């Protein structure tokens, strides 16, 4: 059996000096970067004077000579949105190949009106890009609507000539500016003109980030291909004067990362390689372009590998871009220097500025890790830029430096740093085709600066050239970029011409951040601290995280049951690794029943001590224990990846969840508990085994800051992790007696449920689970007679709907981490994937592709994807679904599972083709996705059909289009909905996590509704009140006043204030993502009266909150309700056999203790979800105005849209 | 419709033109069931043209309108109320119903 | 444009046949100008060879 971790993460080669000092600078803070950088980038007064001199030179010719699109939009009077429908319609006409049928369908049916008549896929699917081409802006989502609107009145006004306009546009521009041609030779023919003038080429076949084997065999095959017409092209005029080809390494792999680096380096290696040998053959050159900031280092492996074979000597040709923005650029270029000195190749490197800036903020955020690796001011990357050209200029005689930038002022920088002496072949200048030739129309040829210009020539069709051009526009299109300053009338010359290297040293603080861009660890402001995560990039920390993983399997991990008295005995057994059974990972003591009671006694004992540590002082405790979590990650990681099963990435962020939950609720109750709510008493804690520390933690955590004791039972696979929580816990200050361990299995948790002295439950597990104990707490009362409080959060079947707007490599990965990601073994997991029929089968065929490059094996490798199931029984339950639709008929898609995988417990990633939804019956908690598909006009009944499995956690919908998402997002009923993104983010206080149904009671974990149902009296959350009144209550409370029951019409129209009902806010969170918040109705609440008071009470309560309600028709209060406004009769009903009326989503009763009783055990009984029972007597009623907490009658709704989505950050677009 | 608003002049045409600004993202969740009932019993005719009035509608438009600061100025398109429907023939009615449901009202 | 460069005159006549101070008489002769050009801007965002006339 291999040592655990013994093979964690090795890297590709020993790291030299000049590799340690790249990664020691990936994260290095702002202000330490920028003075080396403006040290190198100074230059002379005279130098300065000239440069602006010599730039402001090339911008009054810029602007001198200065409005295709700018022109249609003038000859039309078209709005934005008319222009942008129009070029959405013109690249629709232009997807029909043969002219004259294009022409005669524009001629006679296009232009006669009916456009939507003749023309599976929206018209508008790329309309986010036009709008960036018509607009200048970036709207991640198209208003479908509005453009389908546009477009006919645009039609309808101006006919044919304006379509015809359109379409000869839209050639142009696909044909012509976006790309130099749709194939290798059309670019080649029409790169001639510029060749003669001076002007080199170096051509992108515009492949990037394969998604499958067979994507990255074709990537291959059309860089080979051009490589032999580019070289027979050159003919001979070699790597500095002939054009050249440009590759990026994610293309030509579908699992190009640090993780995989042994496949990268044994499988993408030799086919760069086999390009390079090809480019040498006929002297060309070839560049590897610059991608992630996570990819950077990885692609230093393969140069170094490349640039020592001695297969490719006697070839210059290889390139290698380095991104200025990033803050490793000068140690990557020393490395670079070094290596081209050691190797004796003549290194062609092309200094960037980089293209991927708003993903690299977005990413350092999402992973709460130390800072950024590029640079937040848009002036620090100049001064970077300058800096690192300084560097390559001192070595033209081993490196040729190739200077690709559209910015006047930097050209004129380098070029007055370059000095007299120039030769082809000394360095160079770049530029982008149909964008940079303007500048360097004035820089090449003797009439000008005399210096060469090589342009980057986009080469492909329509649909891969519009795949990334989003990212490509803003390169130049954002408020920051030269190219948009540069047509901005209110920019002046000085402005463009100004010295970012004595701007930046001028500077107050040298290099600080961008004031609006927060790191991180500041996410959420002064609220809280954001958990910090991990970078798996880093070979620093995969070097540290390696030496404390193994560490920590050297540990001799125990959980014991610890009660208030102490550690008790029980029945000790292993817990062995799921992923492999030899690996005993610790030792767990399992607690008795009679030791289980005694837990409760000792906590009821303890428990007003506990409630007397003041609500300051109790959150406090979870901030220190959330602090002992952070500095201990390293080695709750390594308990976690051995325990469940998990990868590291996985628990890195269950950790985190920890913590979050910890500093979370802590800073709720900072917020909200007072005197005035008591706790309820001994919580039981029962919690599942697949977030065996961060659903734990936070049960347990929010149970405590409210003042109760805890007994916490742990599920009976994941003690130890549990145990290690609580001890943190307990070093945090939160006293033995008030936080009990009790290891143990169902019959632990079923004990603790059933001691008298247990005063409220939070659950977190299977909904049949959940069930017994919903018929274990209906025998029971609390003291004062009322229902003990149930949280039972629970399954999902959980579906994601993608369209035929959405991005097929977006989905697939997508899917691939939501399904799969934990085995399958998250409650978010997405069991159903529904596809447009339209698109199936190549999303199909994609992810399929995907599904076989995951590596399934004992987690305590970087490498592996996809851990084990949990059990051997998990494992048997998950097959016994897999044969079953198997033998069905059902076509199954299955890995091939290593050998080593025989001494635990896997399944396989399995994708499984359904006919319909209604072929799942209960959750399968495995790597089990199901695949059904949809015509587009069924997308309403789809949505029902997720609807009715009676499921409700989480939710994904794919696709661009407006009308779609706020159709799907207005009907489905779902507690976490997420847009365009994967549906398991469950980042706390971000994306409050609970569902609906057979998924949860509420409130959400994660929310501001939680603490509230674990004291007597809720408090007021953060936030939480509406403006909005529901209008049915008003009208049942003018039927009160109507019917003379003035002091009830009272109570309603107070309940209709009262209610938050209604409630919608954004919460604070990462950038390119929009996450909201909102109070809903739960749907049809169960009314129990006794007396028509109660009843009108009751009405009040649950219309107040949006509700319909069936009432209880043995009640005999029917003649309470004569009359009602039709208004209120709508969502009036009456029930005299409950089970058949169901399913509710609450319920509202009336009665003494041992009606209450009786009916709590009568709903128990009902099928389907559990329901969140509020009780109250009739006098409690009469006194208390908040007998019906309006808390628990709204359900709460987090929807999480990513806004980066369409290929860029609209917002960030204003940050430089 | 109203006067010194978008709607007017197309009161005064044989053929109402789109409106400038003149759409809404929403379709009314009537208007869909409807549409679902007609494919249910096999009006393929009437469930398109449902969809179709369900998309072109424009109930629950809501702009702000270009004025003075210091003022907001709103325009929103709510329904109608109840419609009155004369119908002749059952495609005539299920027509009639689309365009009324789809624009939230009431019949 | 002829009713903006007349409005003194116009604002005179209004005030005196239909007893309009002069603050509201301005205010008429506004109004008349705004729907002028509302309805020119609202026909040539709109109105083409399809829309046939009552
Ligand atoms: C021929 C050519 C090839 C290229 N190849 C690659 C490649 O392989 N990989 C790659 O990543 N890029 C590449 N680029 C660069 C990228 O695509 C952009 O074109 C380039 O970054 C824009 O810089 P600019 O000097 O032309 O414009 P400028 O307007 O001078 O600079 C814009 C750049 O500033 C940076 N920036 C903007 N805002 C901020 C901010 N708030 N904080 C810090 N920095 C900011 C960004 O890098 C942005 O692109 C290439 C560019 C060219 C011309
Ligand atoms: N809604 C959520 O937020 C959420 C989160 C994570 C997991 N889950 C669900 O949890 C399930 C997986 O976790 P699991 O396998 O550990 O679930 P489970 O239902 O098997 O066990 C959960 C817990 O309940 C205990 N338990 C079992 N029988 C009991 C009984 N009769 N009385 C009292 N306690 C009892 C177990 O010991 C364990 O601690 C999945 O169904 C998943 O969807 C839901
Ligand atoms: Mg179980």
């Amino acid at each position: 059996a291999p040592a655990p971790f013994a093979d964690f993460a090795p890297p590709v080669r020993p790291q030299s000096t000049l590799r340690r000092a790249i990664t020691a600078a990936y994260r290095r803070p702002e202000t330490e970067c920028l003075p080396p950088l403006v040290e190198a980038a100074t230059q002379s007064k005279e130098i300065r004077d000239a440069a602006a001199s010599t730039a402001r030179k090339l911008i009054e010719a810029l602007r001198g000579k200065h409005s295709g699109v700018e022109g249609l939009v003038q000859e039309y009077s078209l709005s934005s949105q008319e222009g942008v429908a129009l070029m959405c319609l013109a690249e629709a006409l232009l997807r029909i190949p043969d002219t004259a049928t294009r022409d005669a369908l524009i001629r006679d049916k296009i232009a006669d009106g009916n456009w939507k008549s003749h023309l599976s896929r929206s018209l508008f699917v790329n309309a986010a890009t036009w709008g960036l081409v018509v607009t200048g802006k970036l709207t991640s989502t198209v208003n479908d609507r509005s453009l389908a609107a546009a477009l006919t009145r645009l039609i309808s006004r101006c006919g044919e000539p304006v379509i015809r306009r359109g379409v000869d546009m839209a050639m142009r521009m696909m044909g012509e500016q976006f790309v130099t041609g749709e194939t290798i030779r059309e670019a080649l023919k029409r790169s001639k003109e510029l060749e003669e003038k001076g002007f080199s080429y170096s051509y992108d076949m515009l492949g990037e980030a394969a998604t499958t084997a067979a994507d990255a065999e074709r990537y291959y095959r059309d860089y080979e291909s051009a490589i032999h017409a580019i070289g027979k092209a050159s003919a001979g005029r070699g790597i500095y004067e002939g054009p050249g080809i440009s590759i990026k390494l994610s293309a030509l792999h579908p699992r190009y990362s640090r993780a995989q680096a042994a496949r990268v380096m044994g499988e993408l290696l030799p086919r760069v390689k086999a390009l390079a040998l090809l480019a040498k053959n006929y002297d060309i050159g070839l560049n590897i372009d610059a991608e992630e900031a996570d990819r950077l280092e990885l692609s230093l492996d393969l140069l170094e590998v490349l640039c020592l074979d001695g297969d490719l000597s006697g070839w210059n040709g290889m390139g290698f871009v380095v991104q200025a923005y990033g803050k490793r650029c000068p140690f990557v270029l020393d490395f670079i220097i070094d290596l081209a000195r050691r190797s004796g190749r003549r290194i062609m490197v092309r200094l960037v500025k980089g293209a991927y800036w708003d993903a690299e903020i977005k990413r350092a955020q999402l992973d709460g890790l130390a800072d950024f690796p590029v640079f937040t001011r848009k002036i620090h990357t100049d001064v970077s830029y300058i800096a690192c050209a300084a560097k390559l200029l001192a070595a033209t005689d081993v490196v040729f430096p190739q200077f690709a930038t559209h910015n006047a002022q930097t050209l004129a920088a380098i070029y007055h740093m370059a000095g007299k002496d120039f030769h082809v072949g000394k360095y160079e200048f770049q530029c982008l085709h149909g964008m940079g030739e303007p500048l360097y129309e004035e820089v090449v040829g003797r009439g000008k600066l005399d210096r060469p210009c090589r342009i980057y020539a986009p080469v492909g069709t329509h649909e891969t050239l519009l795949a990334y051009l989003v990212r490509r526009l803003l390169e130049n299109g954002a408020n920051s970029s030269f190219v948009h300053r540069i047509n901005d009338p209110k920019v002046s010359i000085d402005e463009l011409i100004a010295d970012p290297v004595e701007v930046v040293r001028a500077m107050p603080v040298v290099g600080a951040k961008h004031d609006r861009i927060a790191l991180p660890a500041e996410l959420f402001g002064d609220a809280r601290t954001n958990s910090a995560g991990l970078d798996l990039s880093n070979e620093e920390t995969l070097a540290s995280l390696t030496e404390a993983l193994r560490e920590s399997a050297a540990m001799k991990w125990t959980a014991l049951p610890q009660l208030a008295t102490g550690p008790a005995a029980g029945e000790t057994r292993t817990v062995l690794n799921p992923g492999d059974h030899r690996d005993v990972v610790g030792s767990v003591t399992e607690t008795s029943e009679e030791d289980a009671r005694r837990a409760v006694r000792l906590a009821a004992d303890a428990a007003p001590d506990w409630a007397a540590v003041p609500p300051s002082e109790r959150a406090a405790c979870l901030d220190r224990a959330a602090e002992l979590m952070q500095a201990r990650m390293p080695t709750l990681l390594g308990l976690i990846i051995r325990e469940a099963g998990k990868s590291a990435l996985n628990a890195i962020a269950e950790v985190r969840e920890a913590i979050d939950f910890l500093r979370y609720y802590a800073e709720q109750t900072r917020r909200t508990l007072g005197p005035g709510h008591g706790p309820l008493g001994p919580i039981v804690c029962i919690s599942p085994w697949n977030f065996p520390l961060a659903i734990f933690t936070g049960q347990i955590a929010a149970a405590l800051v409210a003042g109760n004791p805890v007994l916490a039972k742990p599920a009976e696979e994941t003690p130890l992790i549990a145990a290690e929580g609580v001890r943190i816990l307990r070093e945090a200050g939160i006293p033995a007696s008030a936080l009990q361990l009790l290891p143990g299995d169902g019959r632990v948790g079923a004990a603790l449920v059933a001691a008298a002295e247990t005063a409220g439950v939070m659950f977190t597990g299977s909904t049949e689970v959940a069930r017994l104990i919903q018929a274990q707490l209906a025998d029971r009362l609390s003291p004062a007679g009322r229902p003990i409080p149930l949280i039972a959060e629970t399954g999902g079947q959980n579906a994601m709907i993608v369209d035929s707007s959405a991005l097929a490599e977006q989905v697939v990965g997508d899917v691939i981490t939501s399904a799969f990601d934990s085995a399958g073994q998250r409650c978010s997991a997405l069991r159903v994937l529904c596809l447009q029929e339209d698109v199936a089968d190549r999303i199909l065929t994609m992810l399929k592709g995907a599904l076989h490059e995951l590596h399934i094996g004992r987690t305590d490798r970087l490498s592996v994807d996809v851990g084990p199931v949990i059990t051997s029984e998990a494992k048997d339950n998950i097959e016994k679904h897999i044969e079953r639709m198997r033998g069905l008929g059902r076509k199954v898609e299955q890995i091939g599972l290593a050998s080593e995988t025989g001494v635990g417990t896997f399944v396989p990633p399995t994708i499984i083709e359904l006919e319909k939804l209604s072929d799942l019956q209960r959750e399968v908690f495995g790597p089990v996705l199901h695949v059904i598909r949809y015509r587009r006009d069924d997308l309403d009944r789809l949505v029902d059909d997720v609807n009715a499995t009676g499921y409700g956690l989480t939710f994904g919908l794919h696709t661009r289009l407006d009308e779609t998402i706020a159709h799907v997002t207005s009907r489905i009923k779902a507690g976490n909905l997420y847009i365009n993104r994967n549906i398991i983010g469950a980042v706390v206080g971000v994306q409050p996590f609970g569902g609906r149904g057979l998924s949860g009671t509420g409130p959400k974990a994660g929310g501001p509704l939680y603490l509230g149902r674990l004291v007597t009296t809720a408090p007021v959350p953060p936030q939480h009140s509406s403006v909005h009144t529901d209008p049915v209550l008003l009208d049942f409370a003018k039927w009160l006043d109507g019917k003379g029951a003035r002091a009830e019409a009272e109570a309603a129209r107070n309940a209709g204030s009262s209610s938050a009902l209604g409630l919608d806010l954004e919460l604070p969170g990462p950038v390119g993502e929009r996450n909201l918040y909102t109070l809903h109705a739960r749907g049809r609440i169960l009314l129990v009266p006794a007396t028509e008071s109660g009843l009108y009470h009751q009405l009040a309560a649950a219309l107040a909150t949006g509700n319909s309600v069936a009432i209880d028709a043995a009640s005999g209060l029917q003649a309470s309700l004569k009359n009602l406004p039709q208004t209120v009769g709508l969502r009036v009903s009456w029930s005299k056999d409950w089970a058949a009326d169901g399913p509710f989503a609450g319920a509202l009763v009336e009665g003494d203790a041992e009606r209450i009783r009786a009916v709590n055990k009568a709903i128990a009984a009902l099928p389907g979800p559990l329901l969140l029972v509020q009780a109250a007597s009739s006098g409690e009623i009469a006194r208390n105005p908040d007998a019906y907490c309006l808390n628990w009658l709204v359900e709460e709704v987090s929807a999480s849209i990513n806004t980066a989505a369409a290929g860029g950050n609209a917002s960030l677009m204003a940050i430089g």
